[PDB]
């Protein structure tokens, strides 16, 4: 809180979190499928050195703070992510609220109860473990269903409670971040503290522009999934351009196993994109630096825009 | 078939006793139990809940439950056993998928699916070493695609195996019709089968038709007329009249703790039925008694037809 946010090995101190990416993975699942079913990723000792590499790798590329924003829907495995944080040394930011799979019985949820399961992975601890989650994730479709709006109410009510932030899905092409910002200020939850992820999907520079003009940090966190990854990127500079660096948020949305898509959609991404993790501090960084923008920028978004961002801050 | 697992290890088939074939300690979701224990007060307030109710159902004639709550169910296996232990009862733990599946099922091929049952039935569940003694399959209406890969997945999973079949279907649209079509298709004998929730029906004719066929006919649910039940329980006497006593499995579908569902519909079934698990003994056996069917018949049905059901049988 205020000087320290929880990481899965316990609260670091905002200097300590360094390079920091803002919306990554380590597997993309669902809830109970990782200990039910481990042999679809190999094994789960295979699955944890697939992450420790990986994470390893881009700590050696100057990462030192890694986002996990998988939700209990995304099959998170907290006890996972303790195991990978701890031997690649690499800081790793637990998540809580509900992307686009909740089950029965998160989907016939009051707002209220909601508010309660947030608060519990916030306050006290995911599970058993005493892990607490940093940061609340919430996804919509285009057009935000009667469910999707009860966990938007939910996760600005956890976010007034603790001054975690709140991190978004959204489908940048139907300019999604505009209900889901209309509904997150309806409770009072300050712009500041809300993320409008998968932005570098977006045909509409403006759409960007007038949300990050609004307070709004733009998730520009799916860069390698293009990847053209280019003129991704550009958006970047299009948002540094214009005012409004200290806005950006960067990361690659990777993960190091995927069950909730058809299979081995893992490798294909492994084909496209061998630097995982490590493609926004070897790739974009450097193309960045070369089309003019300043080191000190780049570190202003790559270091203090997430730790004002991930730093609890207002109630 | 000698042996059937449990969740305390195996058992020989005499051991089994009285037993109820369908049956829940919890219905829920996958992880859920585990990520939010307070929804049910706590963890530690379900299993006492469980155990009293099950140590009732001991003290009315009952040895053995089978718990048809599948992964997509919230199946808690460390807690049957558990509960099992602290009551004395047998429990017998299921594999298969009810209605509620996450995309990383849902996106499995029938031979992935086969895979995933077989490891719960032949190596154990998730890490506990606790093996599955029956396959639950759920389908809706006309069986909708996926549904029927979780049909012929179940049916090669018998095959391999010999643990049995049992399914959830809506007896009024006379689903099991198309169930049993799907499952011989695969070549499962009807004796491997039981078609569920069929004390629904208000066709008796549908019931007969398969139980001459040789399918199991699970009136499974007569205390949920109780939340006319005497109605429910008299298609027992009338396939009992038309000489199918073998081919009827009865039991009482309750259920402990329920996420799945609106809050509180718990305390609402419970003033309802506040027999719990103990219904069947406590009011069908007598009211089938006073109606003229005799013990060797009860017995029949409530011992020798789910030892013949469970014990796992390829000739
Ligand atoms: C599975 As995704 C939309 O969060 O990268
Ligand atoms: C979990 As049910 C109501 O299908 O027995
Ligand atoms: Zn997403
Ligand atoms: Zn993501
Ligand atoms: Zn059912
Ligand atoms: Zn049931």
């Amino acid at each position: 809180m205020g000087d320290r946010i929880n990481t899965v090995r316990g609260p670091i101190t905002i200097s300590e979190a360094g390079f920091t990416l803002t919306h990554e993975h380590i597997c993309g699942s669902s809830a109970g499928f990782l200990r039910a079913w481990p042999e679809f990723f190999g094994s789960r000792k295979a699955l944890a050195e697939k992450a420790v590499r990986g994470l390893r790798r881009a700590r050696a590329a100057g990462v030192r703070t890694i986002v996990d924003v998988s939700t209990f829907d995304l099959g998170r495995d907290v006890s996972l992510l303790a195991e990978v944080s701890r031997a690649a040394d690499v800081h790793i930011v637990a998540a809580t609220g509900l992307w686009l799979d909740p089950p029965l019985s998160m989907r016939l949820r009051s707002v209220e109860e909601l508010t309660q399961f947030f608060l519990r992975e916030i306050q006290y601890g995911i599970e058993d473990t005493g892990i607490r989650a940093g940061i609340i994730k919430v996804a919509t479709t285009g057009k935000v269903t009667p469910f999707q709006e009860l966990v938007l109410r939910a996760a600005a009510r956890a976010s007034l409670a603790t001054g975690v932030p709140v991190t978004t899905h959204t489908a940048a092409s139907q300019r999604g971040g505009e209900q889901q910002a209309a509904i997150l200020e309806s409770e009072g939850l300050s712009p500041s503290r809300v993320c409008i992820g998968h932005s570098d999907a977006a045909d509409d520079l403006s759409y960007l522009t007038a949300l990050a003009a609004r307070g709004y940090l733009i998730g520009l966190d799916s860069i390698p999934h293009s990847a053209s990854w280019q003129t991704r990127a550009l958006l970047i500079k299009a948002l540094i351009d214009q005012g409004y660096t200290k806005q950006i948020l960067v990361s690659n949305d990777w993960l190091f196993g995927i069950s909730s898509y058809v299979t081995n959609i893992m490798d294909v991404m492994d084909s496209g994109n061998p630097d995982g993790m490590a493609f926004i501090p070897l790739r974009v960084i450097p193309f960045l630096r070369e089309k003019g923008i300043p080191q000190e920028t780049l570190a202003g978004i790559t270091v203090t825009n997430p730790a004002r961002f991930l730093s609890p801050t207002l109630r």
